């Protein structure tokens, strides 16, 4: 599924991403958009053999399990396929816990490329929230 901006912050707040960790949602929303472009079933291939799935590229080295990431790690507990799914839950469940573990978004290398230090509030502007 294609998410439009607002719609997309909108499903965020209402998931609980809103300032989570202290990352308001133009952080999230700006991660998205240049991750998977709003799209849940954006796949990206790395060099390593890992894969990034959904509208935040959650990678199957840690995160997820794909069944072709040798010697990865689960820690979300979850087929990297529901990370696809047009329900963002569980993407945001893992999302949560991958912006906990340490290095907040700058996990997302979109984020800290592109989000990071800009106006991110943008991209909520005009939402009905
Ligand atoms: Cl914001
Ligand atoms: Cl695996
Ligand atoms: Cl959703
Ligand atoms: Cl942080
Ligand atoms: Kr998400
Ligand atoms: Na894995």
């Amino acid at each position: 599924k294609v998410f439009g901006r607002c719609e997309l912050a909108a499903a965020m707040k209402r998931h609980g991403l809103d300032n989570y960790r202290g990352y308001s949602l133009g952080n999230w929303v700006c991660a998205a958009k240049f991750e998977s472009n709003f799209n849940t079933q954006a796949t990206n291939r790395n060099t390593d053999g890992s894969t990034d799935y959904g509208i935040l590229q959650i990678n199957s080295r840690w995160w997820c399990n794909d069944g072709r990431t040798p010697g990865s790690r689960n820690l979300c507990n979850i087929p990297c396929s529901a990370l696809l799914s047009s329900d963002i839950t569980a993407s945001v469940n893992c999302a949560k816990k991958i912006v906990s573990d340490g290095n907040g978004m700058n996990a997302w290398v979109a984020w800290r490329n592109r989000c990071k230090g800009t106006d991110v509030q943008a991209w909520i502007r005009g939402c009905r929230l």
